[PDB]
């Protein structure tokens, strides 16, 4: 509450309705400084902007990271606002000819190639433009997903890439795991990546210049006090690099969620409180079309309650105490739920709900214009 | 395929990439003509624009329907571009003071009030503005949802409404059913609405002027030949009106899905075909952030395949036949799935997938700018 309370107090004092994203840019800077300085000299941090690509966020982040990871022409353009093309890396399973030509034209650092067909399409553009391109091969190690090259197929794609004079094969890209909260398990996964990369390098005798170790550094939305043990991970990661003799290989991570989640808040006023067939609901300004994370992940999103002491109406507020309460937005769908049957100690109409850990995949994944509501306002604290 | 094929052919001949919403406005007009002309004189159709509020769609629809049902200030503003305020009806569980003041200022036809607190906030605005407003009370008949007034609380809100001189209580709004494909069940639900409205009207001694019977007329995405039997519904609905003596009560429906679903298509080219740990995937241009319906509803969306014979590259296409295949978009999440493990007769890179029945809750529910991809192009067919 400490960070958002002065903002909420000022909005209330100015008779300004509360439906806002609030971002702590000071906390973001401190978090980034800590993460990036802890890394060994051969390892780089790229920000995966899919988590949050708001211009002010990218402006702030750009100083502290090696570059941006992007997955479309639009993200390339957003990244180029603050980084040279040579510090943008481009992944994704469906890169169009238009996107590939744009990437090559601008001079993107690496393309993370996901198939033989993509390699051939990229190569045709390079031959046409008379340019060269550094790539990684994205590997899907042995569940079935659409991403990367199936482990069994990687040898053939390596061989193809090596004989294409316009392609420079730097190494491999692994992004297998999502939202891992276990730092020791993460070290064991990186070890697997190292061994697979070295085995392919040794089999095909090409220099292992670079490995992209992906993201998947998790955030805990169920228990906010039990986050990824980054310092533990980094110490053991450093040891692993020495044990596996990877000091002369450049490494990068591509993190989104872990960089921006905890510095964002979605704050919204209570419009109505009602009981329907025994179940209590609180209806909030905005909705899950502005903050879809709880619906997408099917969880009760963490929040606190700002208890507002004044009353703008001549009739009493609606208040409840110590009820299972379902928090919903303004939308006309029963799917518009931030939290279902959660304990609320006290809540009244006019109070403000402060949703925490809203900085990553909050606004970015949301169906902003469903039902044509005005967008929330954005406040960036410096 | 007859409707979209000439559009796809033109795009291919012009070397334009295929990632489009295509709408058959002629089909839409014929559908609306049929629906609106079939209804009895005391019943009107309103279009619930949340299903699809594209301006060209609204313009076309406005020629046939009585009006628009809206649920936000943005939808009011869109509605007003194509209808006067006195043919716009405004519902939703969280109407802000700003929205209520806007609606009152413009003179919307009805506000469908969903709680005692909303009634009090609306009344405070009306007293401040020296204006009056016709309302319905939205009722949640005895599952818990956030919508409307719980049945056992309706008596108290009626009495509060009748005592407020700035409020004109016209009657009731019921919208409790969702995607119903059974026409006879739908008649039985309307029967229940009629009896409840009459009981409250008689108990509280005010004239029942109007009932909003809601939407929830379904569309079948699993079996496209088995749609809602509208003519059967209307015939029995007309009989029910006479049977229940509702001829002097005005009625409306507020349908979205049923009006626009079948006349929209989401069309996209195949960018890649790959096998990963035994499973085949076709990667399409665009994604479920442009057409989220298959993901939201967790189904395999109906589609057809248009084959393109030409090869624009100097290297070979990827071609497969008779494989169970998962169709995905360009996004970086394993959730970006249009259809899972569906048998495909034959498909190559460069071919086009035509997703049918994409007109309702297609673009309107989608997270358009996630990963910052260019929007699809929109084509509206008038011939």
């Amino acid at each position: 509450m400490r960070i958002v309370q002065p903002v909420i107090e000022q909005l209330k004092a100015q008779s300004h309705p509360v439906c806002h994203y609030i971002y702590d840019l000071v906390g973001l800077e401190h978090h980034l400084q800590h993460i990036t300085s802890s890394l060994p000299s051969n390892c780089q941090m790229y920000y995966a902007m899919k988590a949050n690509s708001e211009r002010t966020i990218l402006d702030t982040i750009s100083q502290y990271v090696e570059g941006f990871e992007v997955a479309s022409q639009g993200e390339i353009a957003k990244g180029l606002a603050f980084k040279p093309a040579n510090h943008i890396i481009f992944g994704g399973p469906g890169k169009t000819d238009e996107e590939l030509r744009y990437a090559v034209s601008e001079g993107v650092q690496r393309i993370h190639v996901e198939s033989m067909h993509e390699l051939q399409r990229l190569n045709a553009i390079l031959e046409d433009e008379d340019k060269t391109q550094h790539i990684l091969l994205r590997v899907n190690l042995a569940r079935p997903t659409q991403f990367g090259i199936s482990e069994d197929e990687v040898d053939d794609v390596i061989e193809a890439a090596l004989v294409m004079p316009n392609i420079h094969l730097d190494g491999f890209h692994f992004h297998s795991i999502s939202n891992n909260l276990d730092s020791n398990l993460h070290v064991d996964v990186v070890k697997l990546y190292f061994k697979k990369a070295k085995s392919w390098s040794e089999k095909h005798r090409f220099p292992l210049k670079h490995i992209n170790l992906g993201g998947g550094i998790g955030v805990n939305y169920a228990d906010l006090t039990s986050q990824f043990e980054w310092d533990n991970f980094v110490e053991n990661f450093k040891t692993l690099i020495v044990e596996q003799e990877m000091e002369d290989v450049t490494l990068n991570f591509e993190c989104g969620r872990f960089i921006v989640a905890h510095i964002g808040y979605y704050v919204t006023e209570v419009l109505d409180i009602k009981k329907v067939h025994g179940a209590w609901y609180a209806i909030l300004r905005g909705g899950t079309q502005q903050f879809r994370l709880p619906v997408s992940w099917q969880h009760n999103h963490p929040f606190e309650i700002y208890r507002y002491k004044d009353n703008p109406y001549s009739f009493e507020k609606v208040s409840i105490s110590r009820q299972d309460t379902t928090l919903v937005g303004q939308l006309c769908t029963p799917k518009d739920v931030f939290a279902r049957e959660v304990q609320i100690d006290a809540i009244s109409t006019g109070d403000v709900i402060v949703f925490k850990y809203a900085g990553a995949y909050g606004w970015s994944i949301s169906h902003h214009d469903f039902l044509s509501h005005p967008h929330p306002e954005f406040i960036y604290l410096t």
